[PDB]
Order: C-alpha cells, then structure tokens, then sequence
C-alpha cells in the first residue's frame, strides 16, 4: 500500500517503528513528522495512538532504506473513543498507519466536556483539527507564555483574551463576566482591544495611601540602612495622619493602623518628620513647641499640630529625634516633588476613593469593560516594581475578601480576575535584589495562594530564564512560541513536566505564530498553530529609518525647549 | 511527644534542618525535576513515576512503610473546603453587578 | 558535473551529506565551508535550503575519499521565494549542490521590505550577498556592539553611522534628520566624520546647575570621609 | 581641568543653548555630535556622561508631550553611542558610577518610546550590567576573546549560532555576528570597510624613543605650566 510500517520494539513509554515500503511520498511529508500521530494496531477498532518523538531515514548503497520512527504511546482508542494513558501495551509487531482526522479529533474532544472546551488554536500539522483546552483548568492554573521577540507572544496573549471575551452563554446580550488586567509596557493592546478601558500615567491615579506597610517603606525608607527610629517615626506619622482625616465611626477609627487602607496626606507626613528632626526637650524631658495658637507639649493629643509647617521649637536640650531624620526628610520630598510620580504622589491622589481605585482597576466604573489595559510605558522603572506590586496586591486581597463575603453566604467567589504580566521577568527576577522584592512577593501570593481566591497570572515574558523558579513552577499551563536562547531553553526544560521529544529541538525551529500548549488544560502537549488575530496588537514604535530619511526638521526644536520650560 | 507534619509544596525551598529530620515521607505528583531529585536522593527508581502520578496518588517511604511504594490515598468522604473556581463557567454568565460597599468595609477593618 | 553530493541521512533537524565526486576543488574551499548554504532538491523549482554545521574528509589507501557534510535544514525555497521552515522533510537520497546567489540573497532580502532595508555589511562567506537589517527595527531597539580591542568595533560604529547619515528620502538636498551623539573617549571619531560638530573640554560648556543632587554631591564632596 | 563644568561660561550659558550644543541644533547643524570627553578628568567623567545622558532623555521625554497635543507626524529620533560602556555602566553598585548607571539604564528601559535610543560599544562586555545589556535587542558581536566575555555574551544573546564558543575568538578582522529583531537569522557578516576610517591621534612611543634626546622641548613645557 501507500505506507507499510510496523512496530519492531516497545519500551515502557517508547515505540520504535520501522517504515518498510513508503510508496506514497506525501505520507512522509506531513503525516510522519515529529509530533504527528500514528495508529498502532492489527485491527480497525481497538488501537493505540502515538506521538512521534524522533525519526531517522538511513539510505546506503545496496541494502534497503532504513526509515526508523521513535514514537511514544499517548493513549488508547476504542470504537471512536480515545482513552489517555501509556499503560496499555502493544505486543510487537503491530501495523502502523497515520491516524485519520477523526482519531486526532477524538484525542482532544474526549478528555474535555462540550461546555469546558476553550478553542483558540488548531494543530500545526493538521489544520482541520482544532485543539481545545480545559478552559477551567486553562485559567485557574496560571499560564506562562514564553518566546523570543518576533515569535508572536503578544498575538497569542491577545487571541486568548479575545476568545475569553467573545465567548458567552446563550440567552443574553452584552458584556460577559470575564475580568482581565494587562500590564502593558510596550503599549500594544490598544490596537488589539479598541472597546476597552486603558489607563496610562496621564489618566490613571494610583493613591499612595493604598500602599501597604511593606510597599510604603520600600518606596520611602532605605532597606539597607534599617533605621528603626526612622521606621518608627514613619509609622507613627502615617497612622496619626490617617486618624485626623477619617470622617466616620470612632470604633473604626481606633482600629486604623499603619497598614490599614485609609487616606493620609504625605506633605503633612513630611512636615511631621521634619518637625521631629528639630525637637527640643525641656528639663522634664518633654518636647515643647509654639504654633500660632500658643505653646503646647508634644503628646498624643497635640501630635497632630506638627503636621503644619508653622511650628517653632521651644526648649533647652536636643530632642529625642533631633538630627536623626534629616537624610529621611530630604529623600522623602525628593520623590514627592518629582513630576514623574504625579500619578502616584500628586494632587490627584487626594480626590480619589478606595472604591474609585477598584472601580477603575477592574473596569467597574461608568464605562465597563472585560479588559483593563494598564499602559505602564510612561511609569518610571524605579516605581514599576512598586506600582505592579500595589495593583497585584489590590487584586489579590480583593480576591481574598470577595471569597470571605461569599463564605458567609455559602457561595463561590463570583468574579474571577486574570492579570497578564507582559515582560514578567522585570517584575519578578531570579535575582534576590531588594529593588524588585515587593513585586516578587506580590506575584508570589497570586501564584501560590491566588488559585483559591479568583486571582491568577498570565506570565508573558520574552526571557523566562530571568523569572524566578518559585513563580515559574506555579504556572501549570505553559505556551512556547519560539525560544532561541540556549539558556532560555535549558531553563524551561528544567521546569517542564515530562514532554520529552516535543521541546528538545522543536522550540528553535518553530514557525511564527505556532506554539506548544501543555499542562492539565490540554490532553497531550502538542504543537499547535495559534489562530490569526483579525484585530492584532500593534505597538506604535518610532520607525527610526523613515524619520531619519526625511528632511532635517527645524520647527520642532523650539517647541520642545519652551514646553520643557513651561512644565 | 511533640512531632510535626510538614505539609509543604516543593521540597527545594524548605529549610534543610527540618526536612532532613523528617523520616516518613509522602510525595504526591511533583512536576519540577529539582523537586524530583531531592526525593530521589532520599531513597537509597520509583521516583521516575513522580511526575506522571495521577491525581490523589502518593509515594510513601521511610521506616513506617516496609517498601517505598506508589499508593492511592483514600478518598475524603468529608473533604476539606478546597473548591476549585471554574474560570470558564463563571466567565460565561452576565456581568454580575457586585457592589463594592461590603467588601472594602472589612478590608478597611482588617 | 562539478560536485556530486547527496543526502544519506535525515534527522528532524540534521542532514548528512556525502560528497561522492569533487571535480572542481574551488567548490570545496568557498562553497562547502562551515557556515555555507546548501540547497537540497531533486529539481530546480522547489528546494530545501540547509546551512552546514560540520564536515569531515577521510582518505584511505584503498577506499575512495569519504567527504561527509553535516547540514541543518534552516529553510525552504519555492520559485525564488524563501520560507523559513521547521522539519520540512527531504526524503533521502537528494542531490546537493552549493546554493545559488539568488537563493542566499532571498534568505536575507525577503524578510525585510525594500523601504526598511539598511545595509552596512555583507556575508562573510559570500561577499556578493548583502546582509540587510530592518533599519526601522535596528535603531529604536538598542544596539550592543561587543568585541575585543583591535577587533574593529570603532570601525563598525563609524560605518553604521556613516550609512545612517548619507541616506535620504531623495526628495530634498541637504542634511537628513539623523541625530547621533557619540561619547567619544579615545578621540577617534573626528576623522570618521569630518563634517560633524566635535566638542572637547575647551569647547564644551556644561552647566553645573543642570546637575541633580546626586551628581552635585560627587562633584564637590568627598565620600571616603 | 574643571573649567568646562565650573568656569565662568557655565554660569552665563542658558538652558536652551546647552541642548543646541549637545544635539547640534545651534548655528551649524550636524547629524552627528561627537563629545570628546578624553580630556575630562575620570573623577567627573561619569558625572558629565550622566548629565548629558539625562539631558537627551528628557529632551525625548518632553518630545512626546507635543506629539500627543499637536498630533504632528514629525519627530526627532536620537541615538546615543557609548564607547566603553562598561565603565559608564558597570556591574558594580559602587557610588562612583551609579549616576552614569542610572542615566544609561533610564534610556535602556524607557527611552524606546521617547526617541532616545542607545548604542553600547564596549571591549569588556562582562562588566556592563545585565539590566542594561539585556535591554538591547540587536547585538553586533565582533571577535570576543576573553572567556569571561564569551560566557557573558552567550547567555544574553537572543539566539545562537552553530558552535558559537569557538566562533567568537576566531572571528577575522571586521567579522561580526548580528542577532536580534532587525536581522532574520544570526549570520556571520563582513562590515563594510570605512573609506574615511576613525583614526585616533596616538603617540608612537617607539618611534619618538629612537630619535635623539630632545632638548628644546623640555623648557617650553615648564614655562607654559608656570604661566598657566
Ligand atoms: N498566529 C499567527 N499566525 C501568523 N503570524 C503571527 C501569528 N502570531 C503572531 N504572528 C506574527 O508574529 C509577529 C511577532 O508578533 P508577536 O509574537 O506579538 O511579538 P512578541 O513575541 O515580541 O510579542 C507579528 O508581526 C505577527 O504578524
Ligand atoms: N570591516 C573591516 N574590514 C577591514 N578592516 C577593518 C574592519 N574593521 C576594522 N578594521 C581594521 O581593524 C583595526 C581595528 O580597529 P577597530 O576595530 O576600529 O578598534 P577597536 O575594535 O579596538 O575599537 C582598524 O585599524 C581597522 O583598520
Ligand atoms: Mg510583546
Ligand atoms: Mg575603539
């Protein structure tokens, strides 16, 4: 016939197959490649199916052509139903044919129910078979999409999220329940999602008072110095400043502390610390001051008077914290006065509300969208770790507190939230440096605990080898577009469960747009082709050649200098 | 009379001084070869079935058991409250109008 | 025939080529190098383009010369248009000849549009093959030129910037819109760009008040005490 | 020696003509501005590099404020060339180079969207910090000869070539290895020979040493030192 192949030797998880005739040559081109499917039986009703790991076509002078195929049994097909598992044994010899379209269809359409299938790709070797994943297990367990630049990582990320949005239950019209947050550094998802809410530096206002205790001392204190007097004066200023701006029930006011999410004004906090750099005790060891209303003694009731600048110290000796906080103050106003941090430490953070920050972060405000794109292109890199950690922790503890409401009502956590981390190695590196510590811990709690609270990850990173092992291993679903760095491939090989022969040489040689889906979301790790984005991502990069190719511009330079002076 | 049960996730990050003191060892499915190699080293070739372990299966080793063997732990008739969130099925419904009042009250409380 | 090479073994990403007859020696020196490109086909229409990775030539007293070439199928060509491919199968035996100039050119030229092509170098094993880069994408993403002293990285920097300066949209006469700043420390780029603006210590006027607080501390204070 | 940064000229110069000097938008336009920083003392060299690198970056940062307000098609892209980038941006976190490190790393991380891009030209790549070297996408790897620089580059290269370990010390003169977004495959290239080559005025020590013992030149060095 066209193909005459049979199994010559078996192993616990390996079939070695000898192709004997190969009359029809296009059988070898598309049906005998690495990752293709073979039907291994002597009948046409019960069979094993096998992925192709390796092949070798030896040809020599006089003897026959030695086409040897190394295959691994992926499961068992009985009467059109596919059953996963390599436990079933084929006693050699067994006649080997390429699997028909219905068998490859039954591989992916049997392990997943008709309502749990999430299709966003088709098989690369056979276009006519779609490859669904268990969309519950696809999204509940965290997703890692890796690959080099130009391999199609952002197109794969975008195409997953559009299929998450466009899929709906029947009987209703309008926006669905899916909530996806994207950390966009290269500003690519505006062109992918036109009907979505995007928040850049000029638009998004992140309140600084929503930063927790760990995030506040990273942004303001020095971890390396570790000064407990500077630490104590920071907490006792912010805790007191949250008390004086609370307008509510006194019982809630007592439980307000340094980590509690309440509004405080950072300018008065600097003034309190700057005043406490100039304390002067009397002979009774009490600090005495004088504002416009008269002299007073520094105690619990009158410590709020130090928030104003117009206080003069009145005493004989040096105070308790006199001269111990000057390097604290100068760095404290260095970050407040900086114009790059107006979105976080500016005047706009005074007029926003804890509700308004949540309503803007997951697009629950006046305009509602499934996709919230956080354009952090303009965010300076020293606060990129702070801002990502603030938003990630604001979604995790929302995901925690959403569940604990529903546990009281004996219900499930209603809304599940996905966060997409583009270029995730910058937030969460393998390096244990303190400058990316707060974003590392924020992604850690989502990776290790967020599965039970409705907060998950989409780690989309160009360099997986610059992501930490303790967060990369939590991503059960793994997508491999095209990986070319040897350290990058040796990294993912060390973090991958099994899948021998589908990564060893396949990842460098993959085409653009085709990937490798694996995990418990899929029946077997297969090379699939991610379907094309009709509304693709498009970062508006500066096309350096065409702008250099044209005339030397002269009108623009005068406008740049005077705008710099105006701002 | 005070012993410990170390219900960790990955052995590669737990302190050596506690994890070496443990003698009875139960290993479920372990997808990280670094985690596999630590479990392999404790044995004096059944570790190669650690990643292909089915759900609920375990490998018990130590002086409590006669031989290190792959076992199926008994199903919990009264299971602990660990419910997996169906991401697809929740996302299929309407945009549920959830009021933020009650959630941020307790977030501000604790 | 000049050279009679033939594929004898096929792997998923590896090709073994046996050179049976080598009448022209010059094909071996230039066209059968370590990084040279081979076309693998039984016809002149559709070919499998493969780069070489290793070779071995064996001579023994009685037997014939065993010239073996180990190649890797980097791509595929169809009617002069190159497709970068993965595990496209060539059933052995297949006649192997050195790749044509138009085939090697189509590997580098077809991936970049003609407007975005930026050429500053040619292929090392084929000087007739110009190697363009996506000059749209070459500059906006950062460049890192690394080598040893005396490897020529000052020449490579100079040649790239000369190619970025003389190029224009052709609709005008005068200076283009390139803006390149060189932190020249070895006093060497004065010769490469004679019509440029050079600023040494005697001509530069850097205001001290534009320094930030961190820079101003190092200019004046001592940090050891 | 610090007259260029602390002289009477630095007080009278205004903010606008500083950028006309660094970008060459002054009286005489130029595409290429060469900053001869050889006579700059090494104690302040990181200060002057960071001052200029910051000044170009906020020129590009405030470039985009007009283009979002006016929506004009025109733009000024700027490339910065850092010859010997390993001393301006070292791996060490010592206080002496963290000003020039922070200025370069701001350009390497945010400068893509503002039109301020950078070219790193270093003979010792292993001293450049990984948080700056990995931000580059196109890598022109010439003959790399030290094993520490070979191992550093091979990790942070976006791709690989066949037998790259012996390829790097065996590259001939002008031979390079370009990988990244701009090129299609990693190819071994021959860079075009410079018709007008970059030449540095170097002191031929052996050539002047074989000459006669000079006598007149010693007194003219002292009198200018005495008068200035
Ligand atoms: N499924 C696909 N089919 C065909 N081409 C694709 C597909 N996905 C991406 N591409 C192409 O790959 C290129 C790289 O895009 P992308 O993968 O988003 O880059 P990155 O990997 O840097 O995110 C795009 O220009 C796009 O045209
Ligand atoms: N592409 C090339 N082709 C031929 N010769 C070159 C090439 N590039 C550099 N050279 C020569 O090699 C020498 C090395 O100088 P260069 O590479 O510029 O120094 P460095 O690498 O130390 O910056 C130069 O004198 C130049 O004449
Ligand atoms: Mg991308
Ligand atoms: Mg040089």
């Amino acid at each position: 016939n066209d193909i005459n192949a049979e199994v010559v030797s078996v192993s616990p998880n390996k079939l070695k197959i000898s192709v004997d005739d190969l009359e029809e040559f296009k059988i070898a081109e598309e049906k005998l490649g690495v990752g293709s499917y073979l039907r291994v039986s002597d009948n046409q009703d019960v069979a094993l199916l096998a992925i192709i790991d390796n092949f070798s076509i030896e040809v020599k002078e006089s003897q026959k052509q030695k086409y040897m195929i190394e295959a691994s049994p992926i499961g068992l097909v009985k009467n059109g139903k596919f059953y996963r598992g390599g436990d079933s044994l084929a006693l050699p010899p067994k006649k080997v044919e390429p699997a028909k379209l219905d068998e490859i269809i039954s591989i992916y359409s049997d392990s997943i129910d008709i309502n749990d299938r999430f299709t966003f790709s088709s098989l690369s070797l056979n276009t006519k078979v779609s490859v669904p994943v268990n969309g519950n297990r696809f999204f509940n367990k965290h997703i890692a999409i890796v690959g080099s630049t130009g391999s199609g990582k952002s197109h794969t990320v975008a195409k997953i999220l559009q299929k998450a949005v466009d899929e709906k239950q029947e009987g209703y019209k309008g926006l669905n329940n899916s909530h996806i947050i994207i950390f966009d550094i290269h500003s690519e998802y505006e062109n992918a999602f036109p009907n979505s809410n995007v928040l850049n530096v000029d638009t998004l206002t992140l309140p600084y008072w929503l930063l927790n205790g760990d995030e506040l001392e990273e942004l303001f204190l020095d971890t390396e110095a570790n000064d407990h007097n500077q630490r104590n004066v920071f907490r006792q200023a912010i805790t007191l400043n949250k008390k004086i701006h609370f307008q509510g029930d006194p019982a809630t006011k007592e439980i307000i502390s340094f980590h509690s999410p309440y509004y405080f004004d950072i300018n008065e906090v600097i003034n309190y610390i700057n005043n406490r750099n100039n304390e002067r005790k009397n002979k009774d060891n009490e600090h005495i001051w004088s504002d416009e209303e008269g002299n007073f003694k520094f105690d619990n009731e009158n410590a709020h008077r130090l928030f104003k600048e117009n206080v003069t110290p009145d005493g004989s000796s040096a105070g308790a914290l006199n001269g111990k906080l000057l390097n604290f103050v100068d760095r404290l106003q260095s970050k407040i006065f900086d114009k790059r941090l107006d979105f976080i430490l500016g005047e706009g953070s005074k007029s926003v509300t804890f509700k308004e920050t949540l309503e803007t972060l997951i697009s629950y405000g006046k305009d509602k969208s499934n996709i919230t794109i956080l354009d952090v292109s303009g965010v300076p890199f020293e606060v990129l770790s702070i801002c990502v950690s603030l938003i990630s922790r604001l979604i995790f503890e929302f995901g925690y507190h959403s569940k604990k409401i529903k546990r009281k009502s004996n219900e499930n956590q209603d809304i599940p939230i996905l966060i997409v981390y583009e270029e995730a190695h910058k937030y969460a590196p393998k390096s244990d440096l303190s400058k990316y510590r707060t974003s590392k811990e924020a992604i850690e709690r989502i990776a290790k605990e967020g599965r039970k609270y409705g907060v998950t990850l989409l780690l989309a990173s160009q360099r997986p080898s610059e992501i930490s092992e303790t967060i990369f291993s939590q991503c059960n679903t793994f997508i491999s577009m095209r990986l070319t760095n040897p350290d990058d491939q040796n990294y993912v090989k060390r973090l991958l469960p099994d899948t021998v022969g589908d990564i060893t040489n396949l990842l460098p040689s993959l085409k653009e747009g085709e990937a490798l889906i694996m995990g418990d979301s899929i029946s077997i790790p297969s090379i699939v082709k991610i379907e094309k984005c009709t509304i693709p991502p498009s970062s508006i990069d500066i096309k350096y050649l065409d702008e250099w190719r044209k005339e030397w511009v002269d009108s623009e330079f005068d406008k740049i200098i005077e705008q710099w002076s105006k701002s």
